[PDB]
């Protein structure tokens, strides 16, 4: 077991009701990979001014999580195959 | 003017006197470019786990200011060609 901050963007244009059952669905991924979910937020709809990108919207959604290092690029995939997370950055306190 | 909150990855080399320096300059580069520093936070040395890259180590600097968008991508490629650098994000709020 070791402690992880795990970023998420998701789709901004995402409804409240949608962006809560993302935020739910994605919290029980965590936990299906082992990890004990220590925080969670929700930091708002965010745009990326650099660097520069496509698709520059997005909401920051962010977990810190205690959980097995050998589950961790495992989430991961999971998390990014999900069509409403365009970006996935875990990292290791 | 627009706030913005500036992501910075330092060299995770660097000692604590470096890291101090490195993030007074930055503050002052922020101001030079119009820059009214809000917050300002590092938030210790991380290692990136997801998406996998080299040099995943380093110190996260942060930084919550209300600067003109004009001068938003001038400021960043200041700060990135600074060679403890290694990473800026810009997000808009
Ligand atoms: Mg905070």
């Amino acid at each position: 077991m070791r402690r992880y901050e795990v970023n998420i963007v998701l789709n901004p244009n995402l409804d409240q009701s949608q962006l809560a059952l993302e935020k739910e669905i994605i919290q029980r991924a965590l936990e299906n990979y082992g990890a004990r979910v220590e925080k969670v937020a929700i930091l708002g709809l965010m745009v990326l001014a650099y660097p520069i990108a496509k698709d520059p919207q997005g909401y920051f959604l962010w977990y810190q999580v205690e959980m097995p290092e050998d589950r961790v690029n495992d989430l991961a995939r999971e998390l990014r195959i999900r069509d409403n997370v365009r970006r996935v950055m875990v990292v290791k306190s």
